[PDB]
């Protein structure tokens, strides 16, 4: 499947793409404002994620640090990034269908649209100003708005027992971005697309 990753933000982002135990495609790249990066994701990929990283410094070996979404200090991510990270999540060719969602379960750093470029399903978006409106206790100094599990590490926020409810913090994210997951047991906002669809992830869509 083809994903075009577009940075419409006014600032540089370092896109990342991983399935948690390996990079997808090159795994990461710098995107200046307006740039587009096209990646190929193997059919059958289960549990892939794309996200943006902000305020990164990398050396010539591709080693460094980012203030949001850092993936063990690498330009080319092999593992998932450190919160806060708005996530585009996908599983492809699962019994004939692709499944896509946006999640705020690991917080929010950059607004995002995640849409098919082929026919037969809808896109999803979280483009509200979550950072600006972030509750004081969830604000990340490096930038972004952490989820409550990351911050407080309780069974209730992290849904460790598999039983948890919405919280004051999850409802913040859900009010601003209803079409994104706000906590682990949120009513799913997954979109079902035809198997082998192609997609575009746009940072700062509005």
């Amino acid at each position: 499947a083809t994903f075009e990753i577009v940075n419409r933000c006014s600032y540089t982002v370092w896109a990342a793409a991983s399935k948690g135990d390996a990079a997808l495609d090159a795994g990461g790249r710098q995107l200046n404002s307006g740039e587009s990066w096209t990646i190929n994701v193997e059919p059958g990929t289960n549990g892939g994620k794309i996200w943006a990283r902000t305020d990164c410094y990398f050396d010539d070996s591709g080693s460094g640090i980012c203030k949001t979404g850092d993936c063990g200090g690498l330009l080319r991510c092999k593992r998932f990034g450190r919160p806060p990270t708005t996530l585009a999540e996908f599983s492809l060719n699962q019994y004939g269908k692709d499944y896509i969602d946006i999640s705020n379960i690991k917080g929010f750093n950059v607004p995002m649209d995640f849409s098919p470029t082929t026919r037969g399903c809808r896109g999803v978006r979280c483009a509200a100003d979550i950072v600006g409106q972030c509750p004081a206790k969830l604000k990340a100094p490096g930038g972004g708005c952490n989820d409550a599990c990351t911050v407080f590490q309780t069974s209730e926020y992290c849904c460790t027992t598999g039983k948890c409810g919405p919280t004051e913090y999850s409802r913040f994210f859900k009010r601003l971005c209803p079409d994104a997951f706000s906590y682990v047991l949120d009513k799913p906002t997954t979109v079902t697309c035809p198997g082998s669809s192609n997609y575009r992830v746009t940072f700062c869509p509005t």
